[PDB]
């Protein structure tokens, strides 16, 4: 499944949502921000996820209100959908 975020108010995603995002593991994680040095805080992100797991948090544990961003997740088809 495609897991992807409103606005991400510092932990967006890749490595981050690979292990925040909840209890099951993430095929892959595009977040518009650049961890390989940049570190960057953005609002807008997608994962392949079991959802699962992930469609718990990612029900619940998205969309929090963090100082003035919240990152929203839903899931979104798998492969062909």
């Amino acid at each position: 499944y495609t897991a992807f975020l409103g606005n991400l108010p510092y932990d967006v995603t890749e490595e981050s949502i690979k292990e925040f995002f909840r209890g099951l593991n993430i095929s892959a994680v595009r977040l518009p921000r650049e961890p390989s040095n940049p570190e960057r805080l953005k609002g807008f992100g997608y994962a392949e996820f079991e959802d699962l797991d992930s469609l718990l948090s990612a029900l619940s544990l998205n969309e929090e209100s963090l100082g003035n961003r919240r990152i929203r997740v839903d899931v979104a088809d798998q492969a062909q959908d």
